[PDB]
């Protein structure tokens, strides 16, 4: 089948009583991922990834009509959209994030988050620095052994399978949530000594169970979009915290965790940094950095109490 | 570029005298790997995978006129070929590994070694009851955000990347070889507490080098040619060891472990038990389990060194 | 590329200060265009085409929002849409043009031309007759070697194809003009003994040119959209007068006609029945057909003084 | 479906006894097939085809350790294969067929026909010099809205559809036969004034049977592989004799017209000169050309009983 991502942008928008704008927006940027995505599967047979993937992006969000202050993970400042070209919205992206791995043949993806610009005053980065709790719309583009595009809104999670036959998203999964409880643990090992002790503790209580729990499998692919798409689909709990390589974390708050946040919060998950709601946080930076734990509410519950008993 | 898989085992075949036997059987193999993976792009558009898996590998091979065993994971029994279709190889494989992982979006592979047919009586399961030092070829088939096809034979390892353009598979990376020292590890953690004494000591030394050396980072995809790939393109280390669930490790000898410890060993890096070269364990069973070591020379050798110690 | 139709789409809407039902019209028309292309593509795999891209057509144009009213030349009756997905357009449509050629390889097509309503009162049948000549725009889809969009409006004709790699069609021949005079006669001889002595006369000097001039070349596919675009290309006339099978032609006005001669207008050439232009007539059913010679203007003109002289 | 084109080839090889050598050039030049396929659908796209077309066919058919001599429409002498990658066929073969219509998006192919080399002597031009009677195989790609190949030997015709998805032809006709008598007529009338007797009469007893018959119908897309197509699917006729500009005729005998020639006699059609079976001349120069007239064997019968007459 019935809907395509179009069909369903355009329906949602009819029922918000939209202007069209996200709906441009939208199908501009569906543009980009189809394109990235065709251009990892050829890679290897070329004749940089994240270069191609950060101009597609941008042009065709330029071009879409509906944006007026652009962030990208590719450049150092906000890009402020011709008069001409401009709308609304402030989109916030990673282009091409986990490619340090395109050479291991790993899912990798696009990551987005979408803001109703704040003010009136002429448009400026300061428009991309709101709280992910402002979010009309994120999501990722995940390019593995099929390219998904997960969609997230006021009203839910939906999950968008490319068609290759006809360069179409098909609905593939309707209203999403994650289970409750999970019984798989994401997260970079090899920081251990880094680590603060209440992650420590989460860690190893998921490994010895204080017996006769089954322990989680523990799983970390090294690229965001594939680690928290398999915490949506199956459950458990992906982390990120800070270490000392980075006290404030690693991932980006705009257009890594804000978005991922977002999805998960509207999927009925969590995410935090152990100490506050990742979405409640205000940037003040365009590239700051967020510690973040996410995934089904009771592990990420449990996590956020020992953050509690440790304080 | 030049060369197609089917331009590259024509070559090979001449350069080895052969029957031209082994090149049917590689196109044939080559049919399914591409239906295999267009299935899997378009999965979630459907309307079991490993089903449809198992019988498109099943057969091409049978029409290939090359084969007259096959042991497939999906099948009870050795598959003996009707007498019109035999030729004189014996075929091991898993038609798609990792499947616990489609929902995920991960990165999942067809695995299959080849043998020349031991005996002249009357082909029976037995005829695949061979050490992996006999094989003849393996590989597998990646299909992730591209679908690649890894081929090892005598003269070493070679790595296709599907052009889905004209359904080819192009060369792009001749005579592979793994670094000698890599700085990844990938292991289970979550079975931490049934790890035997020498695996708990070098995950320790992994993550708190003694030396201020820096620690490895680790990686664990769940997927066991998505962990291998990433092993060979980048080093290090992957383990699937025996724990308690698993006395005899999970990993299946004759169609996970032998072609992954053959491509392993020809691309210069090293696959063992703890205690023998996986190569050289004679199976006993068709779905014989065992636990797997492999990876960079450095990294193998020193995981080694511990068990000897602890011996 | 630079061009995407999609792109070109919306900013012929934002210079004509459209309210976007047209670029939704278009944006739809391309999915069901992108369909039927791979429909025909693995026609002979299968495992009838004119029902299922009547129903492409149909189903996406009813979920643009943005028609009204639809003609098919597959359906007895206008087909008047739902009030909840009522957009003011009337779109005309033959959604598999040349379906008597599949079967041979044949370039096809899809028709279509699009009027605003007319009146206010309900939508009805009596909105698709209006002449040619009140069309906001027309063109036709090509499903040959390439797949390629023609599309003409009030600032002219361009050429689209399609990108099989994304999904899109990318623009690569702007403000296309027909030559003033071609070297090629497309015509069906085998009706010889049935043609006008008109048309008679004219395909005798063609043929036996009063010396030394050359003569024409001879196409004719046997499929309209593949002979309209060579004479569009390449310049030249195509006809298709009335004879005894039918004394009023065989193509049809309303969607057949109409389309190709406002694309042929746009292009700088002519269309004509041999006493009037196609554009200005007025249709009286929404299956009526119309006799049309259409092409280079000195071509056509040439014919049309040879009807004139007959009078 | 069951089977594919590599499948199909193989069977065939084991069935006639073959080296394989047959089967490797068969491959080869289906990847240079697929390629073509794709850089047509994608021409306009761009950023010659027949430059391009022949340097794809050169290369595949000399990397397939099959070949010995090549005749290409596009190379004044013939290509001598190098020691090394020499094999005993003969291959003579027009790269890219009806390439006056690629602009005009119009069914275009490659027709190619193979022989055994004659001699022991050093290969060159002369070994090409053979009748049409010895063809080992012949055939033609076709690129049209699906690309079709079919391949004509002694067994019979059969004809394979590209199924894009996988890359790979798909057999969905088994042992073509044409009908006995058709109702179409093909060639281009604008040569009238040049047309000897014979064709003349033809012509004017096909518009206007005697008998209160049917006329037949005209069809002439102008491309050889898309007529012939169409004469060996649908039935009847297709002529292009010598008129004035070509008292020898248009058409390449040893590229265009003996293989043609060959696909028809094996589909139980007929093919001649209107003096003698096509595959009976013998070339006396590589380029040389020849009048044809081939299809359903009661038209042509037919014809060639009116030149009998005028005789
Ligand atoms: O915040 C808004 O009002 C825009 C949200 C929106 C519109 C619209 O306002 O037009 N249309 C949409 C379609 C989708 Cl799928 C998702 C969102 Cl958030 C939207
Ligand atoms: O020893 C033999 O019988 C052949 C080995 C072989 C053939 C063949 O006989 O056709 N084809 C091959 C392709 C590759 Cl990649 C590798 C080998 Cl050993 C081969
Ligand atoms: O007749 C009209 O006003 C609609 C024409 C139109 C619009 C619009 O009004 O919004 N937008 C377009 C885009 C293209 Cl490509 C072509 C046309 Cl006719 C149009
Ligand atoms: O006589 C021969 O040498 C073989 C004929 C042949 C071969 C082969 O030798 O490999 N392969 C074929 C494929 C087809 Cl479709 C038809 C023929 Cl005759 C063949
Ligand atoms: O190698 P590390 O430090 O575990 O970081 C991996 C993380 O970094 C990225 O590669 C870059 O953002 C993420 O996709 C992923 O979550
Ligand atoms: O969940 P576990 O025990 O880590 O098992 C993972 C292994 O199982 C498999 O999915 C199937 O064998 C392998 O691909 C993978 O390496
Ligand atoms: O066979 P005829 O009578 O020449 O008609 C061919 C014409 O009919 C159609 O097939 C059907 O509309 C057209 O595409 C084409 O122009
Ligand atoms: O224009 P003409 O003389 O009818 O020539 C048409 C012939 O020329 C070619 O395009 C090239 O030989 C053939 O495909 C076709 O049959
Ligand atoms: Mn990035
Ligand atoms: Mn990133
Ligand atoms: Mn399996
Ligand atoms: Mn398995
Ligand atoms: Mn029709
Ligand atoms: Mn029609
Ligand atoms: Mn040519
Ligand atoms: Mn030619």
């Amino acid at each position: 089948n019935i809907v395509t991502l179009t069909r369903f942008v355009m329906e949602e928008g009819r029922k918000a009583r939209g202007t069209g704008e996200m709906t441009q927006l939208l199908n501009s940027l569906c543009t980009a991922v189809k394109a990235i995505s065709t251009a990892v599967r050829k890679a290897g047979i070329a004749h940089k990834l994240d270069v191609l993937s950060n101009d597609l992006v941008i042009n065709v969000l330029k071009s879409s009509f509906a944006t007026c202050v652009l962030v990208t993970e590719e450049d150092k400042n906000a890009i402020i959209v011709e008069p001409e070209k401009r709308g609304k919205y402030v989109v916030c992206f990673d282009p091409l994030d986990g490619s340090s791995n395109i050479d291991c043949l790993v899912s990798i993806g696009t990551i987005f988050g979408i803001y109703r610009k704040n003010s009136t005053d002429e448009p400026s980065e300061k428009d991309a620095l709101q709280p992910g709790r402002n979010l009309v719309a994120a999501g990722y583009a995940l390019y593995g052994s099929a390219t998904m595009l997960v969609l997230a809104m006021v009203n839910g999670v939906n999950c968008f399978m490319l068609d290759p036959a006809i360069g179409e998203f098909i609905l593939v999964d309707r209203d999403v949530k994650i289970k409750k409880k999970g019984s798989i643990y994401s997260i970079n090992e090899g920081y251990a000594k880094e680590f603060d002790p209440a992650i420590t503790e989460y860690i190893q209580r998921k490994k010895f169970p204080p017996d006769n729990s089954a322990p989680y499998g523990a799983r970390y692919v090294g690229s965001m979009v594939a680690d928290v798409h398999r915490t949506l689909v199956y459950g458990g709990i992906f982390m990120y915290p800070a270490n000392k390589k980075s006290p404030k974390g690693k991932l980006r708050l705009l257009y890594e965790c804000n978005p991922m946040a977002y999805v998960m919060e509207k999927a009925g998950g969590l995410a935090t940094t152990g100490k506050e709601a990742v979405l409640d946080i205000v940037p003040t930076d365009i590239h700051q950095r967020a510690p973040i734990i996410l995934g089904s509410p009771e592990d990420v519950t449990e996590l956020l109490e020992i953050y509690q008993k440790h304080a």
